[PDB]
C-alpha cells in the first residue's frame, strides 16, 4: 500500500528528529536532554505510526508534485512525527491512570525500575517536543499559525475526552448505569476520533493551502466516524484481541471503563446478566474477570462486533462518496483499508 | 504596593476566566467541563498570584495610558491568569511527583478521595486552557503568535529544570556527590527563573510591542537572577519556613532533592558531618529528617542564608542599575520588593 512506501523514509527520519532535539546543547541540561533522548526513543517507537504516516501519504496525495520539494517533504515527514510525539505523550500518561502493564511489546514506561511517576514529566516533555520541532522546521511557512492551533486544539479535545472517560469510570464503585451508547460515542469522538483522525490528515490539508472551513469540516465528517470504529474496536481488542498482535494487555474490565462491550452487554443482558455484570465488573480479581468475559462471549459479542465492523465499514464508504470531494477519495480510501 | 491595588481586579477577573472556559457548551462534554471547573477553583486559586499579578502591574507600567482601554485591560488580566494557569499546571504534577501532602492550605488535588492519579489529566486541561484563552482573547492582536511561543517555551524550559531535577535526586540512592553548586545554579535557572519571573514580564513587554531582542535579553539578565534567588529562598522554607505562612508541608530531604541547604551543609561539612548527611538524607523517617535539620543548625544555615539573601538583594539592584533602561526600573523594583 502507498503506507507500505512511505513508511522506511518517515522511520528513518526519525533519527533526524532526535538528533534535532539534542542539539539544544548549554552545556549545562546535558543530563536532561540525554534523559529525554531516551524517553523519545522508549516511548516515539515501536508502533504501527499509522498516524504520522498519514501526514505523509496525505501530503503526497494533496501536495502538487512539483512542489514537492527535499525541504517541504522534511516538513511533511516532521509534522507526521509531531503526530507521533502527540500520541506518546497522550499513551505514557494514560498508561499511568489505566495502570497498564505493557505497550508495544515492551513495559510501559512508568512501569520501570527507576521510571515510575517521573514519568509524568516525560509526558510533558514529549508534548513539548512537538511545538519545538514546528518551530524550528516550519515556523517560515504560511501554515505555522495554523498548525499549533490545530495540535492544542487536538490535545485539548482530547483531553476533554480523557476526563470523561475517567468521569464514567470511577474506581472501586458501580453503576452500569452510566455506560450508555449516548455516553459511549461522546467519549470516543473526544478522546480518540479528532487526534487519530482528523488531526493528521487536516495537517496535511493545511500544509497543502487547504485551509477553508467546509473543506475541513466534510473531511472531518468522514475521519471522526471512522474515529469512533477505531476506538470500538480498540475496545474489543482490548479483550478479545492476541497480546502478541496488540502489543499490550487489557484493564478496560478490571478498570470499571466503559468500553463497547460493555455497553453492549447492557443493552442485550437478561435481568439476571445483569446481576452477574454488576457483581463482576470494575475489580481486579481474575476470577471475576474471566466471568465478565464469559457473559460477552454467551451473549455473542464478539459476532456483533463482526457485523458493526461490516456495518460501519458500508457505513464510512458512503460518507467517502457524500463528502470526500475535492479531496482524491484516495486520501480517505488508504486510511479506511488500514483500519478495517 | 503597585500589587496591593491591582490585586483585587485581577482576582475578580477569575470568575469571567472561568465563564468563559465553561462555555464550550457541545452539552455532550457536560460533566467533564463541570470537572474543568472543579479543577480550576481548587488548582488556580489560594496563592498569592504574583505571577499573574506581575502581569497586569508590568501592564499598566509599559503601556501607554491612552491604550489602556477597557479591553486591552481585559486582555492583561487573562494573560496574567494563562501565567497563573501555568504555574497550576506544574504544581499539580510537581506535588504528585514530589509526594507532597499539603499545598496553599490544603490537601494537594491529587491526595484528595476520588482523585488520585487522574490529577495527570487534570493538569493537562489546566495548560490546555492557556492557549484556549489566548485564543478567545488575543487571537486578532499582533503580539498573539509572540505570546504563543513565549508560554510553549517557557513550558519546556521548565520541564526541562524539572527533569534536571528529578535526575539529580533519584529515590532511595546517595551520592551527595551529584550536589553541587553548578548543578544547583542550571536546575534552578530552567525550573524556576524562566517561568516565575523572565515569562510574567516579557509577555508584558510583548503586549506593549516591546519585541526587540536586545530589550528581552537585557531584562532576561535582571529577571533570571531574581529567580534564582527566589528559588533558594524556596528551598530555604521547605525546611525552616512555617507551614501556616507557606501553605504547604517541606519534603525536600526525604525525596533527596539537590535544595541550596544540602548544597550549602556539603560545602562546609566536617568528613564526619558528611557521613551522618550521607547515612540520614534521601530517607523518609521523621528521625533521619530531623538529624539532617540538626545538622543544618549546627551550620548555622538559617544565618548562611540571611547573609545571601542580604548579598543577592544588592547584587539584583546593581543588575537593575546595570540592565532595567529604557524600560522603568520601577517594574524591577516592585517584583524585587515582592520577594526580597
Ligand atoms: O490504552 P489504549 O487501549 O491504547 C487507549 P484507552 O486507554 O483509551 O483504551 C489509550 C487511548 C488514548 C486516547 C485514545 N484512545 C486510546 C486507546
Ligand atoms: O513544591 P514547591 O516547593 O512549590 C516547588 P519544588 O518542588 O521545585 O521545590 C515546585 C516548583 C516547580 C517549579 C519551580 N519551583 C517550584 C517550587
Ligand atoms: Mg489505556
Ligand atoms: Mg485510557
Ligand atoms: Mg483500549
Ligand atoms: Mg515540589
Ligand atoms: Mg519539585
Ligand atoms: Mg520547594
Amino acid at each position: 500500500d502507498v503506507y507500505a512506501q512511505e513508511k522506511q523514509d518517515f522511520v528513518q527520519h526519525f533519527s533526524q528528529i532526535v538528533r534535532v532535539l539534542t542539539e539544544d546543547e548549554h552545556p549545562e541540561i546535558g543530563d536532561a536532554i540525554a534523559r529525554l533522548k531516551e524517553v523519545l526513543e522508549y516511548n516515539a517507537i515501536g508502533g504501527k505510526y499509522n498516524r504520522g504516516l498519514t501526514v505523509v501519504v496525505a501530503f503526497r496525495e494533496l501536495v502538487e508534485p512539483r512542489k514537492q520539494d527535499a525541504d517541504s517533504l522534511q516538513r511533511a515527514w516532521t509534522v507526521g512525527w509531531c503526530v507521533e510525539l502527540l500520541q506518546a505523550f497522550f499513551l505514557v500518561a494514560d498508561d499511568i491512570m489505566d495502570s497498564s502493564l505493557t505497550r508495544r511489546g515492551q513495559i510501559c514506561w512508568y512501569q520501570k525500575p527507576g521510571v515510575g511517576l517521573d514519568a509524568i514529566n516525560d509526558a510533558n516533555l514529549l508534548e513539548a517536543c512537538i511545538y519545538r520541532l514546528l518551530k524550528l522546521y516550519c515556523r517560515e511557512q504560511p501554515y505555522y499559525l495554523n498548525l499549533i492551533e490545530l495540535f492544542l486544539q487536538s490535545s485539548y479535545q482530547t483531553e476533554i475526552g480523557q476526563t470523561l472517560d475517567l468521569l464514567t469510570a470511577p474506581q472501586g464503585n458501580v453503576d452500569l448505569v452510566r455506560f450508555t451508547e449516548k455516553r459511549y460515542k461522546s467519549i470516543v469522538k473526544y478522546k480518540t476520533a479528532f487526534y487519530s483522525f482528523y488531526l493528521p490528515i487536516a495537517a496535511a490539508m493545511y500544509m497543502a493551502g487547504i485551509d477553508g472551513e467546509k473543506e475541513h469540516a466534510n473531511a472531518k465528517k468522514i475521519l471522526l466516524e471512522m474515529g469512533e470504529f477505531f476506538q470500538i474496536q480498540d475496545d474489543y481488542l482490548d479483550l478479545f484481541g492476541d497480546p502478541s498482535v496488540t502489543g499490550k494487555i487489557g484493564t478496560d474490565i478490571q478498570d470499571n471503563k466503559c468500553s463497547w462491550l460493555v455497553v453492549q452487554c447492557l443493552q442485550r443482558a437478561t435481568p439476571e446478566q445483569y446481576q452477574i455484570l454488576k457483581e463482576n465488573y470494575g475489580q481486579k480479581e481474575a476470577e471475576k474477570v474471566a466471568r465478565v468475559k464469559a457473559l460477552y462471549e454467551e451473549l455473542d459479542l464478539p459476532a456483533v462486533f463482526l457485523q458493526y465492523e461490516e456495518d460501519s465499514y458500508s457505513h464510512i464508504m458512503a460518507l467517502i462518496e457524500q463528502y470526500a470531494a475535492p479531496l482524491p477519495p484516495a486520501v480517505f480510501l488508504g486510511l479506511a483499508r488500514k483500519i478495517y
